[PDB]
DNA sequence: TGGAGGGGAGGAC
DNA sequence: GTCCTCCCCTC
């Protein structure tokens, strides 16, 4: 009924609902990514501005290039020499390190490769990097984000998905002091439709109504992608998505003024559509995508099929090939090759998977979960997936890692030497999440992974003892060393020292809350 | 890249 | 039944 909107009271009440709120066409989901994350850290921890060039290098490679410094055309993975050809005024920070040998991390200012006094130099051959100050600042914007949204998904080191579907269902009936113009108050433009959700007298699987004239005059807050000019509140997804980027930019500020970071920001309905949107535009930037403008977004140019999380890899390249996609505008060849529902996806895909020819032991597609791809790719290619936001615990697995070269693992005792550094820096990690959080955090399963001089790798994992905080790093050790033993056994006979990588990962905890 | 963190399939136990 | 090994996803 084209006298009506597109979407129903069920699909509006559901925002409501932390369970629900991601299934509706009506979602307003955004992410959020830290611009520059780890020289952004750096930078606020020497006392820096925005306009120093920064860069954090780990080893000889960078690994986080300010923007400040981007002006001058250095990339992520420079080396730190091609960065230096780039801009002298150059400020190279190295990560902080562990010392082989000790049991704490810190930083070595004005030391690094391109220092030229050997006195104040890195070695590879004798240290480790600590991640731990950019884990650190990561946590303290994941409180900040949890303080102003009810279901906030960590998906990186520097990256957040947040359900604003309370926030924007309370703004949109529940606030009496938005204005929209000087004259013009939201309560007023929304008159009609509070009426009826308060009156209650409405059927939940009925239509909206029309949007009214008066909501019109609201604003979008940040950069609407909108090519084709199209009218920026025409349905009830409009305002809802409106209101969320007002929302939105109020938490990037926090984050802003609290942390000293800056931010780019996707918002749309789909967590898919925002993680490609938050990249469109940086630093420092909102980039909205509207329901009316999702096949704008998706066909300009800049994706492919293989853009969307879990298709990236081996699993993408199957799909170009089973269903013949082109080498570009693979987003749009998907939608108008199936143009009608995800079943004519199906039935093509069912066909290829029932052929004796088709390799079941070294294809990633499921042939039982034909309805599911299809589907899948049916609504990613409509910008039209949506996927629920997880909330994760304070912690699912640890690793401490660390490739080796030269000679600097040439025997079961170098071997031991590493496992001390990676116990010291897992068990540290353990208690500061332990206050931080107010927790009880305990290993139950350690894994120990390595390469051997032929780039062989060798793996055991096992149960860890717990006997508290205070014999945490002991009880891991105990496991590391029959577990390098054990393997050194294995490796009898076969190239294997000097180790090309060691590593430790607690890959299974316990956690207890107090209080 | 190196140094992370997530997730799951399926045979071993 | 759960555990271990190996593999695939991402920043
Ligand atoms: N392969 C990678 C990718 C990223 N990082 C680190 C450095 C980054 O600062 C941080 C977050 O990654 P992003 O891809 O978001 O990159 P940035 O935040 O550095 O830049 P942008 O402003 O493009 O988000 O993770 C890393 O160590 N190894
Ligand atoms: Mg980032
Ligand atoms: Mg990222």
């Amino acid at each position: 009924d084209p006298h009506m909107s597109k979407f129903t009271w069920k699909e509006l009440i559901q925002l409501g609902s932390p369970s629900k709120a991601y299934e509706s066409s009506l979602a307003c989901i955004a992410h959020i990514d830290m611009n520059a994350f780890f020289a952004q850290v750096e930078q606020m921890r020497c006392g820096l501005s925005k306009e120093d060039p920064v860069v954090c290098v780990q080893w000889n490679s960078i690994i986080a290039v300010s923007y400040a410094a981007r002006k001058y055309g250095i990339s992520r993975m420079d080396t730190i020499q091609e960065a230096l050809k780039k801009c002298s005024n150059l400020i190279p920070i190295h990560t902080a390190v562990f010392k082989k040998g000790e049991d704490f991390w810190q930083y070595h200012d004005g030391c690094g490769s391109w220092v030229q006094d050997p006195a104040k130099q890195i070695s590879v051959e004798d240290h480790k990097v600590s991640l731990e100050p950019y884990r650190r600042e990561s946590r303290k914007a994941l409180a900040i984000f949890k303080w102003a949204c009810d279901l906030v998904e960590r998906a990186s080191i520097d990256e957040v998905f947040l359900d604003l579907g309370r926030i924007c269902f309370n703004m949109l009936m529940f606030d009496n002091e938005y204005e929209l113009t000087g004259d013009l108050k939201l309560k007023d433009a929304l008159s009609n439709i509070r009426e009826a959700f308060i009156g209650g007298n409405y059927d939940i699987n009925s239509h909206l109504p029309l949007i009214p004239e008066k909501i019109k005059s609201l604003k979008f807050e940040g950069d609407v992608f909108n090519p084709e000019g199209r009218d920026l509140i025409t349905d009830w997804d409009d305002v809802i998505l409106a209101l969320g980027s007002q929302v939105c930019k109020g938490i990037r500020d926090s984050i802003k003024d609290i942390l000293g970071y800056t931010t780019s920001c996707g918002l749309s309905s789909t967590k898919n559509v925002c993680k490609l949107a938050s990249n469109y535009k940086k630093p420092d930037a909102q980039t909205i995508v509207k329901n009316d403008c999702l096949l704008d977004f998706l066909d300009c140019g800049k994706f492919e099929i293989t853009s969307f999380w879990t298709l990236g890899g081996v699993l993408g390249k199957e799909l170009i090939d089973v269903l013949d996609l082109p080498h570009e505008n693979s987003i749009k060849h998907i939608r108008e090759t199936w143009p009608d529902n995800a079943g004519q996806l199906k039935e093509f895909l069912d066909a290829k998977v029932k052929q004796s020819d088709y390799d079941r032991s070294t294809s990633n597609i499921d042939p039982l979960k034909t309805a599911d791809l299809a589907e899948k790719l049916f609504k990613l290619s409509r910008g039209r997936y949506g996927l629920p936001l997880s909330s994760r615990p304070v912690v699912k697995s640890m690793m401490s890692n660390k490739n080796l070269r030269g000679k600097s693992c040439n025997s079961i005792v170098d071997c031991i030497s590493w496992l001390e550094v990676f116990c010291a820096e897992l068990t540290s990690r353990i208690q500061d999440l332990e206050q931080e959080y107010n927790k009880i955090v305990i290993p139950r399963t350690v894994s120990i992974s390595l390469k051997t001089k032929s780039y062989e790798v060798y793996r055991k994992s096992g149960p860890v003892a717990y006997k508290g905080i205070n014999f945490q790093s002991h009880e891991l050790l105990k496991v590391g060393i029959k577990f390098v033993t054990d393997l050194d056994i294995k490796g009898k006979n076969k190239s294997y020292y000097p180790l090309t990588k060691l590593s430790m990962t607690i890959t299974n905890f316990d956690i207890i809350d107090l209080q």
